[PDB]
């Protein structure tokens, strides 16, 4: 069983004071706080083992190379990829989607083709496809939303045809908390010979993830939402697809030979997609974050978070004029608006109480437009949040409503 | 005046033992060790101030945004750019060169044009231009080398013509330690209406750098060679050029509006080139590294390093059959080969003595080919290296020569 008090004791920021009051950090979906196991793994690497990591000859560099390839292996086991060499280190979900859009998209999507996204997608999983469509002259098609925040799956027959090259779809919405039926949608997509990129930035911290059972062709997520350091993420690509993809960035470490008269040749996958010095510090910290989450157990995390969410939804019923967005089985986040007040004002009052929520369009403007609002408030309920913090949020919304109503 | 013993006391890795013997880290040109001021600035941010940084409403996020924009301002003053908004945060020199090659290259280099590089360039400043030339059908021209490791500047009239769009040139060679006459070459390049990208990865830690006096159009360098964390670098672009450049990566934070029916519009420079969550941890640490270097004084650093280099070159005269590569006024690095022994073996023996040097082609295969060797050894003499470490290197080369000769 899970003990939130033992977990919170690992997170030094949770002691912080904001505006003179104790912090209630409800914004983990934007970025998670980090346990000291993660902070100290990075610091300890810089203090005792730091070196360049390109199979250098001397000891520190050879050992640093081995630490980095061990994190690649550990990350691959975490998502149950067949092979560590199916994982590419990127700066984050965004860069990983851009790498696919360029390396695989430019050589597999031609004029007259179409790509399918959904209306709930984060901008990271929209803009790179808009750019690709403009480069090659293809069409971007959109799975629309139902009022409860789920996909209208009945529209799929009109959107998939023989020219559909790619479905790019979110595993879990960063605003609605909707989880999409990935396994079925992927089966449908593969019947037309389309590939599927899955945006998993909001999934990997809430429950186990298994890319072999999903059978997705690409999967991406970010370290910093997985209780890890900034500047590091994972792109998973099926081995058969990955060894056909050309390089994106060029430079050191991704070449096999460089000649100014005979041209340049590339090295093998993963490493052909990693140009220049990697973010070794971030990679070490990411490994520690995966060890930490695995030590708690994603199933224990999922159970505690689901209970916390049901408590919060039960308590928020007593907030007058609260509008919620998304399904009742939401994971992780609660998107809401308070009466007619602008989200920006609600968030400012909540910050004044020491409660950190996020306001605005949440990098999902098409989703905001579907609901005909300019912005929403969003509260994240992560594994280190407590019933008392939910109570502070409910009380605060009540006070804001009395004061401003 | 400079005190190497007070400086070394800030670097915890310099106490390390390698193979049972005290480390002599002579590989800073591949990546520098970090002072605890840098390690602790990053750790302290994660411990007390961590949050997402996109002008979020709550306190932690607003303060994190301000820390990041302050580091941008500090970096801009460090290289004497006119404006902080001329600096783009990238993963490193390599990504910065790839960003220029794509965003500016694709819309300014057309079939029939030429680009000029030099024969001493790091792969980071070759491969992105080879890729660009293949994309648009332009020609890559090369300034050749003299035997002493300087550029043959007499060839410039045959290489610059009215179709030359870009000179991409290293400020300081990572192998030879040659410093190139940037100011004059830039004057020549601008007379033909060519832009100049300067690869400054090996310059910013050895002496002051002033992009207004250079008048370069682009300048790039990496945090991790500047005693800072991995995963962070700086790309400087002249404001007039930068506000004309289209985006490269797409996603959150670089858009102004996103619409699935009316298309997407971009935000203003710097920020239009920064998609997704930035590497906030790296940015904080980079700021501390700049404060640290500025507190020592780059002129004090330059003086101590120049003295150390002259001592080393004087001592290495007593090593039999030592071949050196590059000019006598080299900065930072000494590239050498020992008799007929392969660099790999020399480096392995030196590692066995606890001396970390680098061996191989140093991400500069065209440079190796010019000298008709497959590899070289390279010793870096950074601000925290000592006369005693030079003595260990000289003694070691002598022992290796006796043993293997
Ligand atoms: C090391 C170096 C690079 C590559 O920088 P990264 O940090 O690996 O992206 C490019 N040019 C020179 C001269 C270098 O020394
Ligand atoms: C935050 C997030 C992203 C963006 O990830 P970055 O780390 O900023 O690159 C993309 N998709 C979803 C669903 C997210 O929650």
């Amino acid at each position: 069983i899970f003990s939130v008090d033992k977990v919170r004791a690992d997170f030094p920021v949770l002691s912080r004071e904001v505006n003179g009051l104790p912090l209630a950090y409800l914004d983990s979906a934007a970025s998670a706080q980090k346990p000291s196991q993660v902070i100290d793994a990075e610091a300890e690497f810089y203090r005792h083992g730091y070196a360049a990591v390109h199979r250098g000859i001397h000891t520190l560099s050879a050992q640093a190379t081995e630490k980095m390839e061990n994190v690649r292996k550990r990350a691959s086991l975490f998502i149950n990829a067949r092979s560590a060499e199916e994982l590419v280190f990127v700066r984050g979900t965004t860069e990983g989607i851009n790498l696919v859009a360029n390396s695989w998209g430019n050589s597999n999507v031609r004029a007259g083709d179409n790509i399918i996204i959904s209306q709930m997608e984060h901008h990271a999983n929209i803009v790179p496809w808009q750019m690709l469509c403009a480069r090659v002259g293809a069409e971007l098609r959109v799975i629309p939303l139902n009022p409860d925040g789920t996909l209208q799956l009945e529209t799929l027959p009109t959107l998939f045809d023989e020219k559909t090259r790619l479905l790019a779809i979110t595993h879990v919405s960063n605003v609605l908390g909707t989880e999409n039926p990935l396994a079925e949608m992927i089966t449908l997509a593969h019947q037309h010979g389309a590939k599927v990129l899955v945006d998993g930035a909001q999934a990997v911290m809430h429950h186990p993830v298994d890319v072999q059972a999903l059978d997705c062709d690409f999967y991406v997520f970010s370290g910093h939402k997985l209780y890890g350091p900034t500047g590091i993420g994972i792109l998973y690509v099926k081995e058969a697809l990955l060894q056909e993809m050309p390089p994106w960035e060029g430079g050191g470490s991704m070449i096999a030979t460089v000649s100014l008269s005979e041209g340049t040749t590339w090295t093998k996958a993963p490493w052909r997609f990693e140009a220049g010095t990697p973010n070794t510090g971030g990679i070490i910290g990411l490994g520690a974050a995966l060890e930490y989450v695995s030590a708690l157990g994603l199933n224990n995390i999922a159970e505690y978070e689901q209970n916390l969410m049901h408590y919060a939804l039960s308590q928020l019923e007593s907030v007058p004029d609260l509008t919620l967005y998304g399904p009742q089985n939401r994971l992780g986040v609660i998107a809401f608006n308070l009466g007619k007040h602008h989200a920006y004002d609600v968030g400012s009052f909540l910050d004044n109480y020491g409660i950190a929520v996020r306001t605005g369009h949440h990098c999902a403007m098409p989703l905001m437009a579907y609901y005909n609002v300019p912005a929403m408030c969003r509260a994240s309920l992560a594994m280190y949040n407590t019933h008392e913090e939910v109570d502070r949020l409910v009380t605060g919304l009540q006070r804001i409503h009395r004061l401003l109503g």
